[PDB]
């Protein structure tokens, strides 16, 4: 508890500046004797970290300031901010005393119904089937599926589930199931999704048509060493990953693709090998 | 007490969305004794009655009829959005009240590695109304440039910094991963407030894509929850710009089935940028020659 207490007094230092006792006190609903006593015990640990302004009665950073308690990251702290932004995140988890004015891309899908959830994450934990009218891209119908992960891509949240009228896995987004009701036992096992447990590495380039100076920029926004970034995913992500960052279109403009996949034929491949693979692995079990 | 309440909101999280409950998760997640727990049991039913049962083989509670909520409200939406905090790491696994992970991924994000120092500096930066001196790689060339930060932006993939750009005279984006080096500098004369593409907030008026058969129209709509053929979103008109790239709605040449979605007033929003960047532009002058 009171490390925690030293990282907040380095996260207000570095991020904010300046650190006053109240901030301790409001934070962390300890006494100012045991603020006091903090500050004290942490002066003694990390040297001069830490100076006392008489004229502002803060504590501030000194020059030197090397955190000994807070791992300092941009990423973690930028990364809690969309969490606060989407309500994920109380804004006393956040450490600002003023926050930055900011915003974020508005989420489209929501009004997910809780029923609808419940029964799918029951279905999940006891490896059971529920009955769905699933309205799909080709058709409305009638059918049982059996969860087994929840898979987010971005926009929208789908469940990754075998197909009970297929002998498969397949993808259904949450928001098309329009009824649900509890099935009966699948005999599935979770390990013969293929394209589910198969993870691949994209190797990311800048768009061979860009310029060196729109390279460099592309270069420096996604951090590529040795002009590429490889991002490992699970195949069955690499179709949601390849479509939204519209890598299958050839015909693009250099400035809106920015990025080419320099392996999209091997990642095709091997989701055609997956489903494959998939379909002998569910073969063989039945078999047995 | 309050303190309390917490525990019973958890009593019914657990009886909701995991079906059951054990003692041991009173007493593990909120550290209260046996006797606590017994009290705790005994006022839940006394509250929301008879409306559990003990199953001795499992060593959990378990519902017996419907389950009716009374201190929980139960949301879906707020759940699956702290499920991605999670797959972020933005919120730690004890605050998360399953027993058990459900098996779950999300797309990975791609850009990281932002200098912690280079973001002190630009927080320092809006926090003091101050300028920095940056050397930016833009997408047209690479230059030392002085801006003043106002605000931070996520498009959905990457932050930027909205800042007055003190040379070109106008308010703009600039990408945080592409600031490459950084330099404290002096009090701007700007106003926020001047930045009209930022503090206008426009209606996206979504539509299923019109190439759509009505099969496909029907799943689309109900993915994206339109409410009678549509969907409204309020957006910065900075902000709407990276929406409509992102979604391809600037795209007439796609499939249906890729685009999903078109933007009916797409007219109307580039007719608001438009404005809004001449009507800033002209603000901009009116303190300049102040």
């Amino acid at each position: 508890m009171q490390n925690r207490r030293f990282e907040f007094i380095e996260w207000k230092l570095f991020w904010e500046g300046a650190l006053n006792r109240s901030d301790l006190e409001e934070t962390f609903e300890i006494s100012t004797p045991q603020t006091s006593i903090d500050l004290r015990r942490y002066r003694e640990l990390a040297g001069d970290n830490i100076e006392y302004d008489a004229t502002d009665k803060t504590f501030k950073p000194t020059k030197g300031m090397k955190p000994s308690f807070l791992k300092v990251s941009a990423d973690r702290l930028l990364l809690q901010l969309r969490a606060l932004l989407t309500g994920a995140l109380p804004r006393k988890e956040i450490w600002f005393r003023e926050m930055p004015p900011m915003d974020m891309a508005p989420d489209i899908v929501r009004n997910v119904d809780p029923e609808c959830l419940r029964l799918v994450l029951e279905a999940i934990r006891l490896k059971r089937s529920v009955e769905v009218r699933y309205q799909s891209l080709t058709n409305s119908r009638v059918r049982e599926i059996a969860p087994h992960a929840l898979a987010f891509d971005g926009y929208r949240w789908h469940v990754r589930a075998w197909a009970c009228d297929r002998d498969d896995f397949r993808d259904f987004v949450l928001t098309r199931i329009d009824d649900i009701k509890p099935g009966s036992l699948a005999n599935y096992d979770p390990e013969d999704d293929v394209e589910w447990t198969t993870v691949v590495t994209l190797d990311l380039r800048p768009h061979p048509g860009l310029t060196e100076e729109q390279a460099l920029a592309i270069q420096r926004d996604y951090s590529m060493s040795d002009g590429m970034r490889k991002i490992d995913v699970r195949l069955s992500m690499a179709y949601y990953f390849i479509m939204r960052m519209n890598l299958d279109l050839e015909d693009l403009p250099p400035a809106r693709a920015q990025l080419s996949l320099h392996n999209i034929s091997d990642i095709r491949k091997s989701i055609s090998e997956a489903k494959s693979e998939s379909k002998r692995r569910i073969i063989a079990r039945q078999n047995k």
